[PDB]
């Protein structure tokens, strides 16, 4: 069994020796330098179609919090952009530091942000997500940036629940939740093919990333920095900075769909 993380013994300089794919052709996140991306007139629209969304649970894994959904049927689904075909929503959970000048795994012409939200889904040609990450087009992870402002109301009910997942393996029920609320106002993208970001560091996700931040209080990151890396009863270990940093681009080209 595995044990990566963030730490200086087990953080992103090691993973490449359990997960060679580390040092791959397509691996994220990266850099999104904003003067060399191209605007693509032909992206189609993105459609985010949330209405039916059902979340079920939110868990601590001992490297973030997931919020897990229903995905035994198209209840939650992303179309459209460079997307061909429909792909189902998962699991949503964040990327943050320990202070607010880090945090987020894309940049932005070097630009780190507080945070990042990554809402993860999988095509559903491909049956299940296990089989999904197995493919180049597998995945598509929309990604949104997290600056410190003023508060987000649609994330106070994922706050709120993080006190009774402290610790690594804990879980709560996570019902009604209704990820529209994380979103900013415009669906204005930056694409591009690229990995998981955590290992197995898989080559299987189209990246979206929306190019505008969404908001949340310094109370509301300052919570998500109170959890713990650890498990029950083991020394405390702050679950901040569990971020990768930017990898390199290779010969890959981030389109725009905005000019
Ligand atoms: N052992 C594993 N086998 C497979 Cl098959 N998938 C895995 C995985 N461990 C994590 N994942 C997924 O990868 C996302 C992280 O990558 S990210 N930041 O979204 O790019 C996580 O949340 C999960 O969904
Ligand atoms: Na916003
Ligand atoms: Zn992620």
């Amino acid at each position: 069994s595995h044990h990566w993380g963030y730490g200086k013994h087990n953080g992103p300089e090691h993973w490449h020796k359990d997960f060679p794919i580390a040092k791959g052709e397509r691996q994220s996140p990266v850099d999104i330098d904003t003067h060399t991306a191209k605007y693509d007139p032909s992206l189609k629209p993105l459609s985010v179609s949330y209405d039916q969304a059902t979340s079920l649970r939110i868990l601590n894994n001992g490297h973030a919090f997931n919020v897990e959904f229903d995905d035994s049927q198209d209840k939650a689904v992303l179309k459209g952009g460079p997307l061909d075909g429909t792909y189902r929503l998962i699991q949503f959970h964040f990327h943050w530091g320990s202070l607010d000048g880090q945090g987020s795994e894309h940049t932005v012409d070097k630009k780190k942000y507080a945070a990042e939200l990554h809402l993860v889904h999988w095509n559903t040609k491909y049956g299940d997500f296990g089989k999904a990450v197995q493919q180049p087009d597998g995945l598509a992870v929309l990604g949104i940036f997290l600056k410190v402002g003023s508060a987000k109301p649609g994330l106070q009910k994922v706050v709120d629940v993080l006190d009774s997942i402290k610790t690594k393996g804990k879980s709560a029920d996570f019902t009604n939740f209704d990820p529209r609320g994380l979103l900013p106002e415009s669906l204005d993208y930056w694409t591009y093919p690229g990995s998981l970001t955590t290992p197995p560091l898989l080559e299987c996700v189209t990246w979206i990333v929306l190019k505008e931040p969404i908001s949340v209080s310094s109370e509301q990151v300052l919570k998500f920095r109170k959890l713990n890396f650890n498990g029950e009863g083991e020394p405390e270990e702050l679950m901040v900075d569990n971020w990768r940093p930017a990898q390199p681009l290779k010969n890959r080209q981030i389109k725009a769909s905005f000019k």
